[PDB]
């Protein structure tokens, strides 16, 4: 028993973790087969950063003038592309250590583990959700660009997400692997308006069956409620509205507890009107939004990797 | 910018972690050099864990009635031997993936990382902190005995958890790699008291100073206090008291945000007193104490591991 906010083990993406290297700009890169991927902003100096026109800064760079560095050995970059806002240096050496991997866009509430690393070496790894308004709420310093997202399932690394910029407001934002940003930021350091950060309520009521598993079920009531009742209410709380689709992801939790969905939805309900009242749910005192469904699934019966 | 429960890397770890099975029973062992440690109880069914002789158990045992699984790579046990609560196997390969490592027995309020592992496979990675009654509030089930607990020092790996028991009321108790427990427990289904469970003072005021440097100071007051008046307001509330020493490990925080420690804790003092009143601080609604105040330092420097 117990439950803990758990990243999975980064041990397959520490090996594809490098150094870049383009004149006096570092960062991470994620090397994999014969292909490094970076931000496209390690081209940019500082002062390129508040307007750059990255064809024309890319224009002017070769293949020599980039460095990749994987603990004390060179690669040697032979051809270079911009695909959105990633760069994809084709390197000579295929990465030994590369796992199997997929690329993959997520949608806004699912979760990921971040590996944060620093000139190409790892720090930590911590596990995080993408927010409705599509930034993260991440632990980045100074040359943790590059640094990536990513999940396991069985033997597969599927990567989705790369870190790019703190905006000013202290929030994170980033590309898939294929470079497009997640939410409508641009690498450009400008001022940049993130949405309405919205609760995820599908993986709120995901961590209430996590609680009742684990013995706190003082939360339940009998009352009950429908879906646009509970919806209703949600809104004005800044919950995402709950569609059937979210209704069926939680059904196998629902089966194991005997908890019916839309009862779950009623306690949830009292809990956004009257408050916890000072008392705690599997340890915390606000409601967790960062478990999805299958998260607790995970968690509560030992999925393990290869 | 942010701050987040950040765990070590675990991929260091992850190739060392293997499976252990004599008779019936299965848990994960820990594989460095040509020794592999697991539970002492892996020798034990199910009913002999209701009052286990261990020695009597285990001269029943020859060296070919244990199993030892590293993926599909069986070793040979040609040699066994009981240290305190765990068994050192010899098995007849030495790990090729042995990092450099040390045991070591921490003391309570130090955090580590636990890689959470079912059948010799890792599961998940999370950081915790050992409890000043030595339980830990971790996140385990079936079959993740021999999960262990470890910190990263640039390339070196310090072991300082084997996961054993879980207590009737849902909390964990595990031993050093010398096997020896931590706490007052012992390998044996009965009932068993943990003491008190206080807060880890000088953590709380590690994570008050992350909550300054990144941003959140609306807890900051102008009131000051004395050393012993806190500690008279702290063992009012369960809190563990500061000593000199404390004091000491939290000067270079205090130097890098200008505050000095005893009005940190008049801060907190109020805090006890008054509560949060439904504020937060770092994104909690109650005082967080898993944090030392090297984790702090460590990641708000950006120190990183070979
Ligand atoms: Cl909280």
């Amino acid at each position: 028993s117990g439950f803990r906010k758990m990243a999975f083990p980064s041990g397959k993406v520490e090996g594809c973790m490098v150094q870049v290297t383009c004149g006096t700009t570092t960062l991470n890169g994620l090397w994999l087969d014969d292909v490094v991927y970076c931000p496209r902003h390690v081209i940019c100096t500082s002062e390129d950063m508040l307007n750059p026109n990255y064809e024309d800064l890319l224009i002017r760079k070769s293949n020599h003038n980039f460095l990749v560095q994987a603990g004390n050995v060179q690669l040697r970059v032979i051809g270079h592309s911009m695909q959105n806002c990633v760069l994809k240096l084709k390197v000579d050496t295929a990465n030994p250590k590369t796992p199997k991997y997929k690329f993959v866009r997520i949608q806004p509430g699912q979760t990921f583990s971040v590996l944060a690393c620093y000139n190409g070496s790892p720090s930590g790894v911590y596990q995080c959700a993408m927010r409705p308004n599509f930034t993260i709420k991440g632990s980045f310093l100074n040359g943790s660009c590059g640094s990536v997202g990513f999940n396991i399932d069985y033997d597969c690394v599927s990567f989705c997400y790369m870190h790019h910029m703190e905006l000013p407001t202290g929030v994170h934002a980033g590309t898939d692997l294929e470079g497009n940003f997640y939410g409508p930021f641009v690498d450009r350091q400008t001022a940049q308006a993130a949405g309405t950060d919205t609760t995820i309520t599908v993986n709120v009521l995901a961590w209430l069956y996590a609680a009742v598993i684990n013995g706190d079920r003082w939360f339940l009531n009998r009352f009950t409620t429908t879906l646009n009742d509970f919806n209703l209410v949600a809104m004005k709380y800044n919950y995402e509205p709950l569609t059937q689709d979210h209704v069926d992801i939680l059904g196998p939790l629902s089966a194991q507890t005997g908890i019916a969905v839309l009862d779950m939805c009623a306690s949830l309900k009292e809990l956004l009107q009257n408050g916890m009242n000072g008392r705690t749910i599997l340890g915390s005192a606000l409601l967790e939004d960062e478990f999805t469904p299958f998260d607790v699934v995970r968690q509560c019966s030992g999925v393990t990797f290869q």
